[PDB]
């Protein structure tokens, strides 16, 4: 009676339609009837990365026994799956839970045809470092009685194996694999009437081969069979959502929104509406960035690229910003991050910087297990693991020692990085800036505006000798800053003023500065140093005028709508009715 | 239960995932005070209020305590027996029930084992669906460590909410603050 | 007793099918239609996979090769036609990024940790793999970045296959391939003083070798190879390989090719894509900077929905079907 109490029918399970129809995974069925056919050890197990099918296999071969697909050994067998019931049933009375367990062996040992037991989770009976282990199935598969499937994941049979040594030899296990999105696909198909049916949904086949080819790409932490169900049950569970206030068809366009939404990838939500925010990308971001417009055109394609899926899944995108320092190359980074999460600061940031390599390459990746802090991934990893597609800036790369830069290295082509605690991460659906004012050795000769010829010559050799080829090679695009003209000067005067209204707490204390009359070209004139970029003209704005505001406001002299002009420096009034 | 201001994609995202024929089990992620367990009452409002897909329609929401691990273990294994009743009291599906872990990382077990098959094995049959909750560190903790749970419940990334949102929440809890207070 | 061994182990080894008789005999063959000339290399590597698939490899010397050359000349893209071609699936490989090997972590790293210490999570990357998929290839990228006190590890695993793991156990990953890279003889294959690498400048290359990594080492490694630098003929090749790889890429496949100037393009990506120094890196680079980014462009602008066309601009552009919707 212990059988019918502490295990399930697994046999029967498959007998009444209750197990997911299995398909495929010939070699693996096969390997465990084999297994179960021999005479003495008739002991499988079934090991492998948590989400590649164990359990579906088991049930594979309650199915086939049920489907007379068996050797004449297994024809007429039952298949029963242990639970942790006999023992849950408590401890009281030492021992009495051997007993049972006993109990559960003797009932299936007494030749009720042959009967087969599957343990899930079966590391579990490893028990308390032995001891408390007992004897569980240990003279019973010895003997070559009491046929056992087991099956766990890949950490917790090196834990069974490391701690008991036995059951190593008592088992014999058996590689479970990881299909390949074809078999996917062809597994979904199979599973797919069963959530039709469940959902009450039409799924089209473009979907199934849609989630297969997408959980391959988007959800790189969990394997295929399950991460390809997710997409489509999910899917199906979002068409099941419509059907309660709102056709029940599940395609490719709802899977990848879907995905979307599951993974935070947003290359995958394809509205019209998207396609005119990229389209026009990059007035938006001249509109926040002055000239520049290569740098601007470079990013742009990066996003559109990836937006479109044309992108290389392998080829995160990767820029390295040279140019004049205060010419806007982290203020693009931001801008970008701003276009994409409507947050210039949502941003992974790398502040490369302070990067002397005996700390550096841990302070990205973390440690190995056994140092100080296990709390890895300091930036990279971890970040990496809940934004994955955002965008990575790397803060004066160029002052980061040589050798951590070879972490980025790795991180800019195929995704892959490693944690220190040995996960890859894998940085791959996302964007990668990287900035250096290497090139203000050469961009400060003054050469107009627009880099020119030479001019690039002298900074791209720069480039060269300061990183190895090894990384330069791995850059989507090394751009080169331009320097800002006068004329960018009175368009970044003209932003700069804006930004100041905007950011303002309290919206009394704001200007209506006469930036239309000489003082812009105050600011144009007197912030347009020729090699500082646009640093000068926050200076001069707080120079010239804020801290003169501040001082307006303190002797309250000020409610709202200030202005400001010119004499001979700039010069704020006061609203005449106040002290 | 204080209401629940914005956040309809998470509440709307949490459903959907609970709608799902297996595995069903959805699990708040992000760094904490940021409302995870706020989206998880939202949820329990919308169903009070009904206004939950089919599947949630009378459904019930229960919160687990340790206590159901932890309370007492001389008789070794009387807090697996407790899970196990629990759990088919879940099973019994009397109602729908959905149960939400908080702290979900806590159920791991010192070196697992102690995890047994707390809400293990059985998510993978379509019942006992369960909302969890937890943090960027905690989550590694967990999934580095268990593989299985990686795979058992399905992460949704829950964002800070912006300052815009953050005004339209206080907003919304103003009126709790101005009676509390008075 | 053979087969019964493949399916445990799940070495192919013991298979002996005469279908793998063909794979192996033209295994160069199909290596060279994915990656371009370098046939030594790919020699080097057929013959290894061959020895072990015949079963004349040695057990205790894992395969082995250390490949030296120019970024971009195909390093790790042939290690990963080669599992790909070994396990007909390329993420079947077992990667380990040198550059994050500093001395204090390196070790733990692909070994683990010893009881006693935080956390008992043996194996990070090598052990456990290791224990579970006996004859992966192992890839090493960029090995002369790792710390001489991890290539020392290597060292110990490159004979009998024993490594031991963090907590006591041992590996033995005997019947197993291990690719390890360098960039260290650039310098010298950069002279361009040929196409195929030249006598003597591969002694140069052996000299940077020799003067990075210690003899103890060296003499270990079943053969040193070096890639040739890519001449312009091969770069003619590779851009018509990239232009397949793309379309085949194109998981949503109403995205995709017919091409056009199926020789003018390629010739003018050719062209102008044949860095002497650069492997084929540039050539992946132009084809974004010139096609790819256009064309994001016009399926963005709703202008092209299937049936892409590059037409040549006197670079390249493309021609839209719908009109601009
Ligand atoms: N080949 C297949 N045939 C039928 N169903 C499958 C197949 N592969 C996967 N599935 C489904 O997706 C899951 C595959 O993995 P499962 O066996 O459920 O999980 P697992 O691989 O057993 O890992 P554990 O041991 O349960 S953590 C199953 O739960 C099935 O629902
Ligand atoms: N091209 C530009 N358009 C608009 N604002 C700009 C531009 N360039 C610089 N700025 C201003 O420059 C400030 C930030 O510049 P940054 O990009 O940090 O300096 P930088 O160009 O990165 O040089 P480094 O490397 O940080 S010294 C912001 O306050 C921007 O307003
Ligand atoms: N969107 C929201 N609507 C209404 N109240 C909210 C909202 N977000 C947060 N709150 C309140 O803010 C408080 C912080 O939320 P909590 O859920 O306690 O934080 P948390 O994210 O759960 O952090 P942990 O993980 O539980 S420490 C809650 O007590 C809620 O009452
Ligand atoms: N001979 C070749 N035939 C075909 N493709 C090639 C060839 N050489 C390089 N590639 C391409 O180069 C890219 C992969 O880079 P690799 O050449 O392996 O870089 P590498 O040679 O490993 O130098 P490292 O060590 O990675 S900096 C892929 O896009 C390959 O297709």
């Amino acid at each position: 009676e212990y059988l019918s109490k502490y295990a399930i029918d697994m046999t029967e399970q498959a007998r009444q339609g209750k197990l997911d129809p299995v398909i495929g995974r010939e070699e693996e069925i096969r390997s465990t009837i084999r297994v179960l056919a021999r005479r003495i050890k008739s002991n499988p197990c079934l090991i492998g990365e948590p989400g590649i099918g164990k359990t579906a296999i088991i049930e594979g071969v309650a199915q086939r026994i049920i489907d007379d697909d068996v050797p004449t050994i297994l024809q007429g067998a039952k298949l029963f799956s242990l639970d942790l019931a006999a023992l849950t049933a408590g401890a009281k009375y030492k021992g009495d839970f051997e007993e049972r367990f006993k109990g559960v062996l003797k009932e299936i040992e007494e030749s009720k045809t042959l009967i087969v037991l599957f343990i899930d989770e079966i590391h579990m009976l490893m028990g308390n470092g032995k001891d408390d282990a007992a004897n569980i199935l240990k003279p019973a598969l010895s003997r070559g009685q009491l046929k056992v499937i087991g099956a766990t994941t890949n950490n917790e049979y090196r834990s069974i194996v490391e701690k008991d040594g036995a059951f190593e030899r008592r088992f014999q296990k058996i590689e479970v694999a990881e299909p390949s999105v074809r078999q996917t696909v062809a597994i979904l198909r199979g599973l797919q009437p069963k959530y039709e049916i469940h959902h009450g949904v039409r799924i089209l086949d473009s979907a199934l081969v849609t989630a297969a080819q997408l959980a391959k790409r988007y959800l790189p932490y969990r394997r295929l069979p399950d991460s390809a169900l997710d997409l489509v049950d999910i899917s199906c569970a979002g068409v099941a959502v419509a059907r309660d206030s709102k056709q029940n068809v599940v395609d490719s366009d709802t899977i990848s929104e879907t995905a979307a939404r599951l993974t935070g990838i947003p290359v995958k939500k394809l509205s019209e509406s998207e396609n005119e925010k990229l389209i026009h990308m990059e007035r938006d971001l001249s509109s926040e960035v002055v000239g520049q417009m290569d740098a601007i055109k470079a990013v742009s394609n990066a996003v559109r690229l990836s937006r479109s899926g044309l992108a290389n899944p392998r080829q995160p995108a990767s820029f390295l910003f040279l140019g004049l320092s205060g010419s806007g190359k982290t203020e693009l980074a931001k801008k970008v991050a701003g276009f994409l999460f409507n947050d210039e600061d949502m941003m992974i940031r790398v502040d490369c910087s302070e990067l002397s390599e005996k700390y550096a390459v841990s302070k990205l990746l973390g440690t190995t297990a056994g140092y100080v802090g296990y709390d890895e991934g300091g930036f990279l990893t971890n970040q990496l693991q809940y934004k994955p597609y955002s965008v990575l800036l790397f803060d004066e790369v160029e002052k980061a020692h040589p050798d951590v830069l070879t972490v980025m290295l790795q991180m800019l082509d195929d995704g892959r990085i490693t944690s220190g605690q040995g996960k890859t991460i894998d940085c791959s659906n996302c964007i990668v800036i990287m900035t250096s004012n290497l090139g203000a050795e050469f961009i400060n000769s003054q050469q107009g505006s627009k880099i020119q010829e030479s001019t690039k010559n002298l900074v791209m050799g720069a480039v060269r000798q300061h990183f190895r080829p090894e990384f330069l090679n791995r850059i989507s695009s090394i751009v080169i800053f331009n320097k800002l003209s006068r004329k960018a000067i009175h368009k970044i005067v003209d932003i700069r003023l804006k930004e100041i209204e905007e950011r303002f707490e309290q919206n009394d204390k704001h200007y209506k500065l006469n930036l239309t009359q000489e003082a812009k070209d105050f600011l144009a004139k007197y912030g347009y140093s020729d090699d500082m970029g646009a640093r000068p003209l926050n200076r001069l704005i707080q120079n010239e005028i804020l801290n003169k505001l501040a001082l307006r406001i303190l002797k309250n002299e000020i409610k709202d709508k200030e202005t400001v002009n010119v004499v001979l420096e700039e010069c704020l009034e006061v609203l005449p009715n106040h002290e």
